[PDB]
DNA sequence: GTCGCGCGCCATAAACC
DNA sequence: ACGGTTTATGGCGCGCG
């Protein structure tokens, strides 16, 4: 929920309909993709984030 | 719709009758929900459950 | 080699009906890790189609043209 | 079942207070990770091994319980 | 009768930079 | 005498009869 917050913050910042990727997040936060992804996927089951299947997947805030 | 009802309503095996749902499906929404911080798993055999206030 | 086995096995099942990687793992006498490894490789090669689920169901790839 | 014996042996031959992952046991023992974990988890219930929390879990020969 | 399991995941090939 | 490092649905925690 700290790093969940780093990520959520960043998404909300970066546009209001925008998406992004684990690789993008990882750069803009000096964090291994593994970590970013650990949290992105957690957040998704929690209903918080919305994921668009793809190579790589695209992540945006949900309702 | 399950997540919703699961809330309004103990064991998963015991949840299969009250809502008429296969145990698999209940254990799914349980472990998920406790991962959402809302529920909380007790160590029984089988495991027991209760809404974390 | 293991691929054409799975395919061959997905022929003798009647068009429409699908199967799981556990099921295959038994029938074909092969560890599930290898089965799935190959299954996911055939779907991506086009030969097969994956119907994501719990567990996922696998059948011959169906043209959508 | 000489799998238990082989793993306990490997975890002993690794050193004092030292741990390792099941992926690693499967590698060296040349044994499917499926069986390795089935067994690892088994030895932990029997009390012989302890499972350190992690991703993945780390294992080592127990040192506390009776 | 615990069990939620979706798992292929690299003893990797290809792709990036 | 030389392409090192990251990706992939790569998140994996899995042991399940």
């Amino acid at each position: 929920s700290h790093m969940e917050q780093r990520i959520l913050k960043f998404l909300e910042e970066l546009g209001e309909g925008k998406a992004t990727t684990a690789h993008d997040l990882s750069g803009k936060l000096g964090t291994p993709k593994k970590e970013i992804n650990r949290v992105l996927y957690s957040l998704a089951k929690k209903g918080k984030l919305q994921k668009e299947a793809g190579t790589p997947p695209l992540w945006k805030i949900a309702v």
